[PDB]
């Protein structure tokens, strides 16, 4: 069972439960990927920087508890925890209002980033190259996890409001995508980062950079899978969603946990599973508000898969 | 009726109303002050920056329901609103974490400050003073109000890290109750501004800054007044707390909407008066939840000081 490493910025997301209150949940999208793993009884565990603060000590004691190692996340002296806001009649990044900018998550340093070994994963979302220094450092990070002989996933997760420079987020993360083993797009993040109209040509702009697996999730739809000279929809059952926050981030926790497990992860079979658990957490993630409430763990799935 | 100005830092407070959940409470001392003021029909308007999100047009429309003029609340293109989460086993500044710094009440220009008249007042409380531009803009404000004949409130209400120099904020607040006509401290921050140990010993240490009007509220017990070769102690009836949030700007809502309406707020009559109904205000406020929620108006207050 290789390593998952995760890094990135872990939040408290307040979510809208009545009229005058917002529910405290535990949030942002690598540390929602880390619990995924974690309760699907992988081996994950996350590098980053929380605030000295209630929320970051939320966030430590979150990780704790879900079984993630969190050894590596520090605490920045001087920043604070990412507080981000959620309104439920939008979705994805139009129902995200980030209130601490720049969170201390943006203050990740060279020397945040733990030793890795041959075979581990690494995985990364696009809040993380969003400023200085936490961008260089995690690009730092990714080419250190391919000299080393691991494995490198990238989901944009576009959150532009982050970028004190937006007009650097396309070619930033598209320098990120070009490093990367497996990308995970949201159609939209897809038409968006290449300038298309649809998934066909997204996916044409995107083919001089070889990358080895490419899934693009399609809401309810499941998921398109793009390896060499093959495109399949993999999709699952349809559910009603209660909160979509975070079910992109449970799609990538099942996709990776499969991945990491496996003897080949560029076996087609071995990939074509991972997708259908990765469908399988999407789905069930949804069932209840806060991206890491409803994360399944095997017997979950497996009950829902059937 | 003559108007009071206030200034500063509007705030949504996230007080814990149950495990998991957050109340969204309007705060902010000087929002605060503007809606007791109001709620007691007084004639209060607010200046100032709040950011262009949601919690700023919360407290917008927080400012616009309770009938305070914020015509002069901006939205700031790029900062973020204050958000503070509160402690209930705490009191006062050891209650409060602020997520947001430099919120966008920080970046306060000297085109924001509105035209002053006579006889108007200024209120003023010492995170306007914590960073620049806002500092230097609260203090051009508060000379204007002086040199067009209106009055000077200050209230340090201490919150120590919101300051990015810290070691500033002892001798930045002595500047400004040095301004003052009116300075309000708890008996905490008055020892804390003049490094004594008794109320007696801090109010010697001021004694030169000929202060017309100080007060030194004592919880429970009530305020100390020390006007020139004047102290007394003022106090009414005792409450239990429900939570303590904003009662002290809720006193000096009280304190000034009387002082507001006189004929001459200098007369120690008036004074007095407006104490007691600054003690009322104070123990009114603190039996519910939320700064401003339990600010009376007078059918409230007169069937309480009765
Ligand atoms: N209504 C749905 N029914 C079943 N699965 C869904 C549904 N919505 C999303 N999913 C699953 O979640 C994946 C990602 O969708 P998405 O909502 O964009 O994630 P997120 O909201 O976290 O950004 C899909 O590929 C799919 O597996
Ligand atoms: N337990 C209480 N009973 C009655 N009045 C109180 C009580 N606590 C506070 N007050 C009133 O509130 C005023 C300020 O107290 P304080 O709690 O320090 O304000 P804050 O919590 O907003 O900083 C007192 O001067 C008094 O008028
Ligand atoms: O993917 C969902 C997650 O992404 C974020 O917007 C940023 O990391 C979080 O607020 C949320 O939990
Ligand atoms: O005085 C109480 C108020 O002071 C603040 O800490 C800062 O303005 C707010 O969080 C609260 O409403
Ligand atoms: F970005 Be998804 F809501 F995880
Ligand atoms: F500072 Be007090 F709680 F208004
Ligand atoms: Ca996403
Ligand atoms: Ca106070
Ligand atoms: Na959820
Ligand atoms: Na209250």
């Amino acid at each position: 069972m290789s390593r998952v490493w995760l890094t990135g910025d872990a939040v408290v997301d307040l979510i809208p439960d009545g009229q005058q209150h917002y529910l405290k949940c535990p949030g942002g999208a690598p540390a929602n990927v880390a619990v995924a793993i974690a309760r699907l009884s992988g081996r994950s565990a996350f590098f980053g920087r929380v605030g000295n603060d209630p929320f970051g000590r939320f966030m430590q004691q979150t990780l704790t508890d879900e079984q993630v190692d969190c050894q590596h996340l520090h605490f920045d002296p001087v920043h604070r925890t990412s507080t981000v806001v959620v309104d439920l009649d939008e979705h994805g990044e139009r129902s995200f209002t980030f209130m601490v900018k720049p969170s201390a998550d943006q203050f990740l340093q060279l020397s945040d980033i733990p030793s890795f070994q041959k075979g581990e994963w690494l995985h990364v979302c696009s809040i993380a190259l969003a400023n200085q220094p936490s961008r260089s450092s995690t690009f730092a990070a990714i080419a250190q996890m391919k000299e080393v002989g691991g494995y490198v996933s990238f989901d944009p997760n576009l959150r532009e409001e982050v970028w004190s420079e937006p007009q650097e987020l396309q070619a930033t993360v598209m320098r990120a995508v070009g490093l990367a083993d497996v990308v995970k797009f949201s159609e939209e993040e897809l038409q968006f980062l290449t300038g298309t109209q649809s998934i066909e040509e997204g996916l044409q702009a995107i083919a001089d950079f070889q990358i080895p697996l490419v899934v693009v999730t399609l809401g309810a739809k499941g998921a398109l899978v793009a390896t060499p000279n093959s495109q399949q929809i993999v999709s699952g059952k349809a559910v009603k969603p209660i909160d979509t926050t975070g079910a992109g981030d449970a799609f990538v926790g099942g996709l990776l946990y499969r991945l990491s497990v496996a003897q080949d992860w560029h076996n087609q079979a071995t990939i074509l599973d991972a997708v259908k658990w990765a469908n399988g957490c999407g789905a069930l993630a949804t069932t209840q508000k806060g991206a890491m409430t409803a994360l399944p763990n095997q017997a979950a799935l497996y009950a829902f898969l059937e």
